[PDB]
């Protein structure tokens, strides 16, 4: 037992991280087969980043303007192209550590692991959720651009996130690996800001089931509620609506604990209206919304990856 | 910015995990050079685990009684020996993925990353602290024995923990990699229990500095306190004493924030006596004690590992 904010093993992604340098700008790239992926604003200088025309900026570049370092070994760039907000650097060497992979775009509410890196060198790994406002509450310093987010399914890495920027509230914005931003953000220096967020209701319910599996039961109660009447309370507390599909997804967890989904909704309702009254759930004094039903089943049942 | 519970990249340890089987017992082993390390109770059956004589049990075993699986490849055991509570299985093949490593024993209060595994297959990675009572609040299911904890310093893996067992409160006990238990626990099935814990004061202070670095300042105040007078309050709230050495270790963080250590102690005093009053610090409604001063400096400054 126990319940932790658990990341996927990072090895398969570590073998893909490289350093990309263009001018005085250095950031991280992702090396898969003979292509290196990185944020396109690598080609921008300080004054370029104000209001850039990336097509003009890139045509002015040569292959030799891009230095790629894989460890202490240099990769020769033989081609380059722009795909939306990412660069694709064609290198003469295919990465022998290329795992089986996919490029997938995730939904707000879904989680992933982030391998934070600097200068192509992995620093740490942690678990994040895509917020409803399409930001992530990451941990990123200067130089972390090009760090990627991902999930692993058996042996296949599904890349879902490339880090680009920090917004003024200290949260982070980026793209999928096709270079399409998550949310209404651009790779220019404007006054863009996050905009209002909500709590991921289905994930909170998943975590309450995690707690019951792990022995926390004080918040349970005999009452029940209708889906409609729960959603009336959810809206009042800035929680997003619960759907019949969310109820279905919570089915296995319900059946394992013997607590009907709508019964857990009644408990969440009471926790929202009364607070937690000095008690804790899975070591938290707040309702936690960054574990999915998938995450709870994986951790409380024990699936591995090879 | 941002602040996450960050683990070390796990790749270097993933390449060392193997499956060890003896009879019907299967658990994880750590393969370094030509030795596989694993919990000695791998040789125990259900009835053996009651009150075992491990020396008697082991002399009854042959090399061929130990099946080691490194992926889909079998390692031939050519020797075996007991070192305290771990087994050392001599195999005919040295692990070509052996990183530079050390076997280190950590102190309560120190943190480490755990690579949870099942059947020699890594499942997830997360960050833990050695509690003052020598347990860890892990996340472990049946089959996780032999999973290891570790830190990484540039390129060298310092192994500090091998998982052995779960205690009745759902916390976890294990050994260092020389097989010496952390705390007063044994690898037999007795009524052993955790025993009373405390909060890691210096770590809470480190995290308050993390918060100030990251823009949370509401808990600051003009007052100060003496080290003695703070420790009088710490004892009352089950916090462990703060030493002059802890104050020294907090020096860099103090100097970076401009907040004297004893001034932060005054703030912690007020937070202990008044609570948090519906506010949060770094996304937490509790005082968090599982980041060290080292951890805060690493994450808020940005050190990598190669
Ligand atoms: C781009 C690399 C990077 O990691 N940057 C960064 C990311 N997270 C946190 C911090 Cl503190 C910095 C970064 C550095 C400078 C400027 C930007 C930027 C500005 C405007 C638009 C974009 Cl897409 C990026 C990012
Ligand atoms: C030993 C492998 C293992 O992982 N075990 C376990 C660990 N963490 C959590 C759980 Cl739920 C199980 C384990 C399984 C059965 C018995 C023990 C045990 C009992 C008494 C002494 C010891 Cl050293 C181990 C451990």
């Amino acid at each position: 037992s126990g319940f932790r904010k658990m990341a996927f093993p990072s090895g398969k992604v570590e073998g893909c991280m490289v350093q990309v340098t263009c001018g005085t700008t250095t950031l991280n790239g992702l090396w898969l087969d003979d292509v290196v992926y990185c944020p396109r604003h690598v080609i921008c200088t300080s004054e370029d980043m104000l209001n850039p025309n990336y097509e003009d900026l890139l045509i002015r570049k040569s292959n030799h303007n891009f230095l790629v370092q894989a460890g202490n070994v240099q990769l020769r760039v033989i081609g380059h192209s722009m795909q939306n907000c990412v660069l694709k650097l064609k290198v003469d060497t295919a990465n022998p550590k290329t795992p089986k992979y996919k490029f997938v775009r995730i939904q707000p509410g879904q989680t992933f692991s982030v391998l934070a890196c600097y200068n192509g060198s992995p620093s740490g790994v942690y678990q994040c959720a895509m917020r409803p406002n399409f930001t992530i509450k990451g941990s990123f310093l200067n130089g972390s651009c090009g760090s990627v987010g991902f999930n692993i399914d058996y042996d296949c890495v599904s890349f879902c996130y490339m880090h680009h920027m920090e917004l003024p509230t200290g949260v982070h914005a980026g793209t999928d690996l096709e270079g399409n931003f998550y949310g209404p953000f651009v790779d220019r220096q404007t006054a863009q800001a996050a905009g209002t967020d909500t709590t991921i209701t289905v994930n909170v319910l998943a975590w309450l089931y995690a707690a019951v599996i792990n022995g926390d039961r004080w918040f349970l109660n005999r009452f029940t509620t209708t889906l409609n009447d729960f959603n009336l309370v959810a809206m009042k507390y800035n929680y997003e609506p619960l759907t019949q599909d969310h109820v279905d997804i919570l089915g296995p967890l319900s059946a394992q604990t013997g607590i009907a989904v709508l019964d857990m909704c009644a408990s969440l309702k009471e926790l929202l209206q009364n607070g937690m009254n000095g008690r804790t759930i899975l070591g938290s004094a707040l309702l936690e919304d960054e574990f999915t039903p998938f995450d709870v089943v994986r951790q409380c049942s024990g699936v591995t990856f090879q």
